[PDB]
């Protein structure tokens, strides 16, 4: 189990342009393309993204190629941030990937928002980070994965990716 499979079970992959749990425009593995309600700002987006008129629709290895730019973005965005890099430095292998796994599902903004268990996190207060990161919007809203996130950062495994 390693980052890319642990995304690929929480994300899915869909080779056409789909509304995810939030309304907004996607493509392939997660790839949000767009806020915008507009089904062509979506397409022009994609065609932008993958370099050719897709017309809503991409190929698998088309997906996979999106995939690695964004992980490789997640962890860059994570090493260039402030109040991420010390968290993520602090971690093992396991949790980085939980990290990562957040920030590629609400950006490195929203995950430097949960302040308190950022902080948790660098104490290795794995029980106390994991009662206070299910007190959010995140979880309320993807219980399902929120709670396979914040079970990798409380013991360190991969146990609840396991059974999937």
């Amino acid at each position: 189990m390693n980052i890319f499979e642990m995304l690929r079970i929480d994300e899915g992959l869909r080779l056409k342009i789909y509304k995810d749990t939030e309304g907004a425009a996607a493509a392939g593995i997660g790839h949000l393309l767009t806020k915008s309600p507009s089904l062509n700002a979506a397409k022009s987006e994609l065609d932008k993204a993958i370099g050719r008129n897709t017309n809503g629709v991409i190929t698998k290895d088309e997906a996979e190629k999106l995939f690695n730019q964004d992980v490789d973005a997640a962890v860059r965005g994570i090493l260039r941030n402030a109040k991420l890099k010390p968290v993520y430095d602090s971690l093992d292998a396991v949790r980085r990937a939980a990290l990562i796994n957040m920030v590629f599902q609400m950006g490195e903004t929203g995950v430097a928002g949960f302040t308190n268990s950022l902080r948790m996190l660098q104490q290795k207060r794995w029980d106390e980070a994991a009662v206070n990161l299910a007190k959010s919007r995140w979880y309320n809203q993807t219980p399902n994965r929120a709670k396979r996130v914040i079970t990798t950062f409380r013991t360190g495994t991969w146990d609840a990716y396991k059974n999937l």
